[PDB]
């Protein structure tokens, strides 16, 4: 059976960060579920793409549970995952299963208002990190992709190809992960 | 004034090799037009992200000159953008008016299929080279971004943030790139 992943897509959202992850995951031959916070239909993200998402929130996290649950960025993209009820209960049921939480950008600082894996290590973008290390609750680290036991969170942007295969790695191997790199053509 | 871009989406198109160049030119303070090759409606890409259109095709080469149109890969994409007489068309007045044109992955082959470009050095994904090569039209390259006068290539996915920042530097210089990539946290 194939591994399952949840992104969570809200408006704001970088559509970098959400696009890279999803499609290396479905080159990886996860099944990825695109699930809109807001409900069904299509998502205006940060710059100006507008995405359609595979299925509301509501509605997608009630046929989980997922190996991973994965936060894009953006600055109100997180802001929106932040201040979300659905989103809190979901990420307090993948960290009680002890299944992976990846995040990146902005991302992380869902996790802080949700009180999620205090005491780990993580990284965020540069300006993002103010807000992440309010309060003390995380150690910062300025590694490109940062990992500690089931949260993996990352930087920015350009660090999308990096998260997206260390969640490839996490969840099928090694191998998997080499494999799906090659054609990308990355440096 | 604003330089003005149009990228021409089709089904099968790479989403990570459309939306990368769209959100960094986008944030280079470049007006982009994502216009779809088949009409208005949403396009399904190669991974299965659906993206919508700002514009159709048919629309949106009314509104022109744009000072450089993108044509991003994906092998079904590449293909659609091959067999299209309304790229052909606008592919051969930019050339004609000498503007940019912009192409990567898959997606220089459809310069072959229209004649554009001749005698220029080129760079595809490796797996797209025996196709570009097909009567040796081109000289090829395996620069990860290249760029011969008018007609600037690109390889791949992992290619795409230096392929977007190169169409930048064409079009608005070398300081704007720089300052667009900082806060990217490319390596
Ligand atoms: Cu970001
Ligand atoms: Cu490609």
């Amino acid at each position: 059976a194939s591994k399952r992943a949840l992104v969570i897509l809200a408006k704001g959202a970088e559509e970098m960060e959400t696009v890279i992850p999803v499609d290396v995951m479905r080159r990886a031959g996860i099944k990825v579920t695109v699930a809109g916070l807001a409900g069904k239909d299509p998502v205006q993200c940060s710059r100006d793409v507008v995405i359609a998402p595979d299925a509301s929130l509501e509605d997608a996290k009630k046929e989980g549970p997922y190996d991973v649950v994965v936060l894009p960025g953006g600055n109100l993209g997180a802001q929106n995952l932040s201040e979300s009820a659905a989103v809190k209960e979901i990420l307090k049921e993948q960290e009680n299963r002890k299944g992976l939480i990846a995040a990146i950008c902005a991302g992380p600082t869902a996790l802080l208002a949700h009180e999620i894996g205090f005491g780990s290590k993580v990284t965020t973008h540069p300006l993002a990190k103010d807000k992440m290390m309010n309060g003390g609750h995380y150690t910062y680290s300025e590694n490109r992709v940062e990992k500690d036991g089931l949260i993996l969170t990352s930087r920015g942007p350009g660090t999308s190809f990096e998260f997206a295969l260390a969640i490839v790695e996490a969840l099928n191997g090694k191998e998997v992960a080499a494999q799906v790199k090659a054609p990308l053509v990355l440096k």
